[PDB]
Parts: structure tokens; C-alpha cells; sequence
């Protein structure tokens, strides 16, 4: 079995890959550009990727990957402005380069499914796009298109820590999302089948993607503070689930 | 930093403490009577704990540990009959005796808190009691009293496999439970503050206690199919959360 | 896979089996008597394994366990004093009591094999028993007799600390025993074949066991003062090595 | 603290870096040429470094990291071909480029320190080398220059694996190498101080480089059957060793 993991407390450039207005300052990995005083900047576009591609799957021996990943996000608004428009964790090609902005956030072209867009990602959307959206802020499962397969509401705690997990079992094709406000002891969950063999190439690079609005007043900071992910490749068909009980204690906890 | 861990995909008695009708048949383990017909059997509890005790904290460092657990139960009811009574995830005093029967689930004795229990435990109650239970099926936290601090409802599905994830970070003292169903794609999480220092001792024996119904049509079956536990407790006040990431790929996935 | 571990680097009576003179003090592992005073007592004699007992092969499956354990150990000798008699960590029966004592180490009865002693151990012998030793301090896999079957010099460093490092793999049925004196810089390994089935039964308790001489200056303290170890039990036949690179950063450095 | 780690029983280019004559055939890495028929190339240079950049240490907060790594390698000589050159796990700059071929095993200007070269590894040279070698095969530390700083004899077993390992204890400074021979059951050993945040740079690419002698006869090939590594960076100058005991099971065995 081939295995990839890591966890990071503290980022720094080296091992990421970074895209747009993507920096790395005081450790926290910022994926949206921020003026000197603070204050989130309108129509920016930052995406960063662990410098590695994982394997997801390998055609010859059939076999697929279960994966998970965690990490702490804050998603900061200025007092009277409004959100816009989200971040999103994201499985693409090796090769890659960033989409449209706004409220594509970065990672699709449109809200049709194109197979050949070969992007998988779970997005956190803080802005309703009438076209392809919910109601509310929510947290959606997104293949190939902006307009998400599924979704749940999400009541955004502004400014207060966010912990994700993400989590895809090979064994039952499920991809399972939540999401915790420790502060507000809120916790959200969503689950969807997808099978990603049919979504994806067999490599990836697995990252982030976030983008602030195209107006003046729709604005907010995506700050990455902790990120861990784990990635396992069986041999034979034989799919293996993770062990999440001893993957949060000797990562996220 | 103290870590405790281990991961069961196949059952066998020696590393576990089995009380009431919990037994290990088949590599599974059998929380509660069944008959050799395989109809489940009322009147029955049992309890199965790590032969290994594990420290949640420590009282003269004032450090706490952050811990996780992932199990997969199967809950049966024959054609005809009612569910009841439920089987609880549990952390119990080292020596620890089965409780009440019944609506208790074998850990409680009242409805009524009572901190020299000195027990808390994440059930997935069946079966509504009138005098402290909400209306439907749910997943509660209960501590020190069978009366749930917090719950959620709970659609089961009779005969499917049920992957629950129990974590607990001593940094924000929140104790999150998530459960899901792949075969329906259905998930469910809830999450509550727990002071653990507080409800428990510094040792705890961590285990499954299951109940069914005191009446002729109110059974089920308990079966944990595989069972994973991971635990670290730092060496000063500082707590840190466990790495789920690593976490359920190296034991969960 | 069946998977159990644990690390310690601070330890308390509860999560451990103690014998004989065995006790633990300031936190480390103190396997044989000590004064007030601080000077070690002759005719001395402690065990102590974990509390949960450890699977070392299934016979109906035919699958061997793959393990690995790491410990510091520091042995001191009274300033005009003899070294007597060693330390050894080693894989008893569930149940057993300790041994004969002096340079037996509380493991074994005869200098003869004997294979229903079902005992293996990897001994740190610091005095040479003419009827079966060699001419010095050295390192030895035992297996069912207290004549090793192999062994390597040791030049022990009084007082400085002994970082130890045994495995066993699978699929090679290689023991492998490494002892590092950081301090001196010296180190020292030793590997021997053990059909591991053959010698021990399914389930075994993991621990050490010390003695000191039986004369009024052949003495010297055992010191555990941190201790890992993890376990892998496979499904079928088809054997799977450890991953040291990831077991000793997750557990020794 | 920050934590990055892989394990690799079958290799697949996109993860890893290739220079020179190293190939991945058959799942197998292969560091340097070998014609169709399957004999081994003369002045021949191939090495492999992880994708991904790994960081040693942080010069800001005073941190060094703890690592280990373990691989399995098979070195084989035609029928009446002599050994040549040698293969080295290695830690250079993240740009580097590969070196001197022949004796200097790609990763090597010179037998004199040149702290300027910031390049570290454990090598296995199975070529004597009169200006810096020793009398025969062996394994030894070399910090800057291609005279080891430390060597130990090494017995070849032509055509059989070699299970190697090596870890670096930021507490001790001490970086020990270990190598068995499981068809033969012979292991060697080999420690040495190395204050790594003088000889190496913050960030290196972690792999390996192999040669083969310049000459018609001096052949052998170099193949990587597996790869396991692991590294931790703390957050303050207190440094934590590994827990290899975690690690091999959880990546090796
Ligand atoms: N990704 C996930 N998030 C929360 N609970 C889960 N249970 C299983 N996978 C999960
Ligand atoms: N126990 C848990 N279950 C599901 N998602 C979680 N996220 C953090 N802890 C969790
Ligand atoms: N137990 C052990 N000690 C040292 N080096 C090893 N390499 C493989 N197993 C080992
Ligand atoms: N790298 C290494 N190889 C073998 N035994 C060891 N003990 C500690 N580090 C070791
Ligand atoms: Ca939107
Ligand atoms: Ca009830
Ligand atoms: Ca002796
Ligand atoms: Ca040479
Ligand atoms: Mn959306
Ligand atoms: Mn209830
Ligand atoms: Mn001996
Ligand atoms: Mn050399």
C-alpha cells in the first residue's frame, strides 16, 4: 500500500504550491489578498496546493484510494460589509491553473457538468449566486460544475474558528463533509456517493481555493491556520477505509 | 506525551473485558443476547470494555487528553417487532459494574445528574421512555444521567451498517458525535461542551453497553463490527487536538 | 487488520501490570528495589507488562503478527560496586508469574530448552554466568532457556542512558535488537530467525523483567524511562512488515 | 508541529522527482541504466528525491527535527563482474543538481569539506576508493565530502535485499544507520554526531543517488523495492525524538 500524509501547524512556503494572491504571512497560510490595515480586498483569487501530487486511484490494479483531510479555518468579514464569496478544498489536475473568480471560486468554469473539467471540491459558500445556488451560506459537494450535487445549510460564525473534515471512503464511494464552531457549539454534516474514479485523473493535487467578491462591499478573509491530510493506496481491488480515530488523535487533536 | 491505541477489525476476547451477555462469535462482537436462530433475545445487557484502561487526565499536570473513536454497529429487528433499547459508546470508572437494564443501557441508574456516577457516554437510543427521552430515535450525550444534555434525531435503518466517529478536543472541551449511514447516504452530527475533568476520574475504561427491550416485541441486535480508539495526553496545561487526518486514514479507512 | 500500540514517556501503575519489586516513581519505571538512599538491593526481582494482552498470531487464519517496541533504559552501579545481573524485555504467557531469580532475570527456569516455558526475550545481561554465558556484558535473544541463542558484546556505559530498539517482522521471521549509547556514540545490533508460533502461544503480555545479583556487591538500578510499542496482526496468510519510518517518528524521536 | 511522511511498496513517477538514468519499471524504482537483456550500464548516474521539499529545521525559532527513514534495496553484480560504484540516501538543496559520477556517487565534488556543498547521506559504497575509502565494502556518514566521517565494514550479499535504516534524533544530534541482510540474518550498525543545521540548509529534498564504476567490468544494479520516511518539526527549541516503534509497524513491517 502507498501512503501520503502530512499535517501542518505553521505554513511556509516551501512545501506548497502557491497560485493568485495566495501568501504565506506569520504562518497562517492567507489565501485572499488583505490590505496593509486589514481589510479584505474585492476580486481577488488565491489557491495552494501541497507540492506533491496524490494518487487517487491506479487504472491497472483497480484499485482506489481513501483519503481524509482537516483543517482550521477563519472567515473574517469587515464590520459593514457582506460575504462573499467562499473557499473551497479541491482535488485537481497536477498541471491546473486557476478558473474564474467571483463566485466560481477559482475551480470551475460554469454551473453544467463538463466531465473534462476533472475537479472534485467541497466548497464553503458564503455567497448566493441565483443562478446555481441555495437560499443560504452553505457547505456543497461540487463535481465537475459551480452547482453543487448537494447541499446543507451553514450558519457562518463571523470570525470565529471553523474546523472541517473531509473524508472519502473508497469501500462505500461516500464522501462525507462537517463542520464545527467550536465557539458557537454548532457542527454541520453532509454526505454524498461520488464516484470518483469516473470525476478525476488518477493523480491530483489537492488544495485550496478562495475568492472575495467583484463588489466593493462583498468582502471577507480566508485564513488557513492548521491543515492535515492522509492519503492510503491499496494493491489490489480491495478497498481499505481509513482509521479516523487514530488519524485526528496523531493529526488534528 | 502518553498515547494509548489500537484498531479491531476482528474480535477475540482476550483484549477485552465482556460483561452481562456481550460475547465475540463469528469475529463480531455480540453486545446482547441472540438466540441460536438469530432472533435477538428482551431482558438482555451487556458491556465490553479495553482490557486496558485509559488516563483522561491528569490531575497534578492539569493536562487533559484529546481522544477519538470509530465503530461500525449493525442494529437488526426482526420482521414484526419494535426497537429497543440501544447501545451506548461509554467512559466508565476502572472497576465498573453493569447498571440499570432496560431504558438505562446499563450505565445509569437515574434520570436525575448525579456526579458520583462518574460516567458519560454517547447513545443511540431506540427507544423513547416517556419521562426523559425526546419523541423519536436519537444520539444523545449524556452525562452522569440518562437524560441526554444534548440530542438529534435519528432515522435508523433497520440491518445497515452505521459508521459513527466520537471525538473530544481538550482545547475547546467539545465533544462531537457524527453518525452515517453510506447505504442511504444519510449523516448526522451533534455536538456539546463537556468539562470532562469534572464528570469523570482520572482513569476511565472505555467500552459498549447495550440493552433491549423488557417486553416480549421490543428487541434488536448489537453487533460492533470493527472498533478503533486513539488517545494522547500532553505533559503540561497546553492540550493539543489529535490529527483525525492521520487519524482515520491510518485506522478508520 | 488487528492493530494495538501505545507510548509512554511518563508513567502511572494504572495502565500497567506490576510484579515483584516493580514500582513507578517520579513518573519512570523503577524494575527492581531501591533504597531511600538511592543504592540498589541485592537479590532483587520486578516485571511489568502492559495491561492488555497482545495477539501475536492467529492459528486459524495463519497469519503472524509484525511488531516493533523502543525503550530508554539507564543502569546505574553503586560507585565501588559489580553489575548484576540485567534487564530483559520479554514475551510471557498471559497469566505467568516471574521466574527464578539472579541470572535467571525472573524469565526462565534452565539454561535448557524448554518449550512449554513459552517464553521469548531479549536480554541486556550485565554479568556473565559461567554455565551458559558468554565472557562479557553482552546482548542475547532467548528463546525458551536463559542460554541465548545468539548474542553480541555490550560495553554497557554506567549510568548513561540505553536507547533499545527490537523488531520483528512477518514476513523474514527476523528478530532484530539494536542498543545506541548516545552519549558514547556507540551502538550495537544483533539478528537472529524465530519461529515465533513455534516458541510462544497466540496471546502474550509485553513487558520487562530485571534482577539483581544475589551478593552484597553485585547490584545496579533499572530504569525504564520511556517505552513504545505497536502491533500489527494481518487476515490472511500473506504477512505485511511494519513501517519503522513512521512508527518511530510517530512514537521515539 | 509540523509533520510530513510517505510509504511506497510500488512507485509511480508523478510523486517523485528523477534525474539521470533512473527509471520506475514495474513498480520499482531504479536508480541507474540497465540494457534490455537486464545487465547492468557502466557510467551510469541516476537519482530520486520525494516531490515535495522537507524542512529540516527553522532557523526563527530554534527548532530541529527529528526524522527516519527506511527503504529496501537489491544490489546485484553480473556472474564475473566486479561491484561499483555504490548507492546513498541523501539530503540536498532543493535545487540541486547531480554531481560527480563514479566514486562520487553523484552527490559529491571532493574528499575535502566544503561546507558550501550543504549536502548529507548515508552511503553504501561497494567500491574502494584509494584516496578516501576504506580497506573494503562498507557504509558510512558523509557530511560534505565524499570521506565518510564514519564507516563500518559491510558483507554484500550479491542479488539479496537489503533492508536499511536510518534515523536522526534532534535531542542527541545522533544519526544512526542500520542494515540487515535477512537471507543471511547479518545486521551492521553504524552512529555518528552530526550538527545538522550547520552541514545542511532549512529545506532539502530527501532521496537517493547511485553510480556505477567507469569501467567495462565494474557493474551492479541499484533497485529501490520500497520507501518509507517520516519527519517531525517541533515549534520551540525543545526537541521530541520519534517513535520508531509506532513508525515501523505503522510504515515497515
Ligand atoms: N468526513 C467526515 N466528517 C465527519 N464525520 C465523519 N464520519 C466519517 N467521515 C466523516
Ligand atoms: N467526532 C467528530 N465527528 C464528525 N466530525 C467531526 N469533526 C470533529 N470531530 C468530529
Ligand atoms: N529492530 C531493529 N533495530 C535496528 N535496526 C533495525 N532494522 C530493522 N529492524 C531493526
Ligand atoms: N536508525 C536506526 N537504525 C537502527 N537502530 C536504531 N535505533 C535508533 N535509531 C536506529
Ligand atoms: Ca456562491
Ligand atoms: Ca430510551
Ligand atoms: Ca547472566
Ligand atoms: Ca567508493
Ligand atoms: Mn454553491
Ligand atoms: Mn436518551
Ligand atoms: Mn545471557
Ligand atoms: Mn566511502
Amino acid at each position: 500500500a502507498n501512503i501520503q500524509s502530512f499535517s501542518f501547524k505553521n505554513f511556509n512556503s516551501p512545501s506548497f504550491i502557491l497560485q493568485g494572491d495566495a501568501t504565506v504571512s506569520s504562518g497562517k497560510l492567507q489565501l485572499t489578498k488583505v490590505k496593509e490595515n486589514g481589510i479584505p480586498t474585492p476580486s481577488s483569487l488565491g489557491r495552494a496546493f501541497y507540492s506533491s501530487p496524490i494518487q487517487i486511484y491506479d487504472k491497472s490494479t483497480g484499485a482506489v484510494a481513501s483519503w481524509a483531510t482537516s483543517f482550521t479555518v477563519k472567515i473574517s468579514a469587515p464590520s459593514k460589509a457582506s460575504f462573499a464569496d467562499g473557499i473551497a478544498f479541491a482535488l485537481v489536475p497536477v498541471g491546473s491553473e486557476p478558473r474564474r473568480n467571483g463566485g466560481y471560486l477559482g475551480v470551475f468554469d460554469s454551473d453544467v457538468y463538463n466531465n473534462s473539467a476533472q475537479t472534485v471540491a467541497v466548497e464553503f459558500d458564503t455567497l448566493s449566486n441565483s443562478g446555481w445556488d441555495p437560499s443560504m451560506k452553505h457547505i456543497g459537494i461540487d463535481v465537475n460544475s459551480i452547482k453543487s450535487i448537494a447541499t446543507v445549510s451553514w450558519d457562518l460564525a463571523n470570525g470565529e474558528n471553523a474546523e472541517i473534515l473531509i473524508t472519502y471512503n473508497a469501500a462505500t464511494s461516500l464522501l462525507v463533509a462537517s463542520l464545527v464552531h467550536p465557539s458557537r457549539r454548532t457542527s454541520y454534516i453532509l454526505s454524498e456517493r461520488v464516484d470518483i474514479t469516473n470525476e478525476l485523473p488518477e493523480y491530483v493535487s489537492v488544495g485550496f481555493s478562495a475568492t472575495t467578491g467583484l463588489s466593493e462591499g462583498y468582502i471577507e478573509t480566508h485564513d488557513v491556520l492548521s491543515w492535515s491530510f492522509a492519503s492510503k493506496l491499496p494493491d489490489d481491488s480491495t478497498a481499505e477505509p481509513l482509521d479516523l480515530a487514530s488519524y485526528l488523535v496523531r493529526n488534528v487533536l
